Formats: structure tokens, sequence, C-alpha cells
DNA sequence: CATCAGTTCGAGTCTGGTACTGCCCAGTAGTGATCTTATTTCATTATGGTGA
């Protein structure tokens, strides 16, 4: 990590083993981008705001 | 042309930075009681030599 942080040493490099190693093919995505409507949520909040 | 790579928008999820609530325990110092012990007295007990 220390060498990679320095940008000068990374210039004088000839990475070759990078293209030979690969162990990342299946990654589980997020659950879902569930819908969010501003109007309905705001109306419910104001009602509960009214809610007493 | 339709595939893949470079860009956006907004939601998912963690986490710091900031304040707050409902509830009994634990330690210490008084007394009064009852043992407990390193240490101080109350008798017998043996040793002593000599003038009547």
């Amino acid at each position: 990590l220390v060498e990679f942080l320095t940008p000068k040493n990374l210039i004088t490099k000839s990475f070759t083993k990078i293209s030979q190693k690969h162990l990342q093919l299946s990654r589980t995505p997020r659950v879902s981008p569930k819908s969010f409507d501003q109007y309905q949520v705001k109306d419910a909040l104001l009602a509960i705001l009214a809610g007493n």
C-alpha cells in the first residue's frame, strides 16, 4: 500500500501479473431501489404531524 | 446499428458527533454480644543455717 500511495514509484512499473489473476466474477447486488414518492410520504408525515 | 464504456440520479447502509431515561445496590461507620488470647496475680512448695 505504501508504494502504491506514492505516485512517483507507480510511474516506473511494468505490472504483468495483474492480467493473470482474477477471482471476482459473481457478486450479489443490492436488494432493490424501492420506490419513494415525495408527495405521498410528505402527506403521511403531515397527517402524523397532525396526528396527536 | 446495437454493444460496450464513460456519466448521473437517487436510494441503501454505517457511523460518528451529540444528548438523555428508568431504575436499588454497595460500602462504611455506630452499637451490643460473645468469645479469645499475650500477658499479670494468688496461693502452695522447696531450700537455706543456727540459737535454745
